[PDB]
């Protein structure tokens, strides 16, 4: 139908928007630390410490698969990288504070991409 089409190019224009999100999220972590799964061969733990790992390349393939279906989505992703870093690594540790300012980093990105998809619909 042509109501199910214009939901695509909706769909289609949010993705293209999210991407462009991403990118800018990604390179506010120039060390890398959260490009890539943690490697379970090298923390074979990690799955009794956090039960819903997360990372930008995981991200990224969900992202060019159409599967967030708003910014919020997306946003529980990216938490979800903050936070298992802040809780797995502690305080005093380059892990924790390369998260900490992500965050922090990420924050204005965020603020603004809202009220482009408030604006734009």
């Amino acid at each position: 139908s042509m109501e199910q089409v214009a939901m695509e190019l909706r769909l289609t224009e949010l993705t293209r928007l999210l991407r462009s999100v991403l990118d800018q999220l990604q390179d506010k972590d120039p060390a890398r630390i959260f490009a890539q799964p943690v490697s379970l061969k090298e923390v074979p733990d990690y799955l009794d410490h956090i039960k819903h790992p997360m990372d930008f390349a995981t991200m990224r393939k969900r992202l060019e698969a159409q599967g967030y279906k708003n910014l919020h989505e997306f946003e529980e992703d990216f938490d979800l990288i903050i936070d298992n870093c802040m809780k797995y690594n502690a305080r005093d540790t380059v892990f924790y504070r390369a998260a900490v300012r992500l965050r922090d980093q990420g924050g204005v990105v965020l603020r603004q991409a809202r009220r482009e998809v408030d604006s734009i619909g």
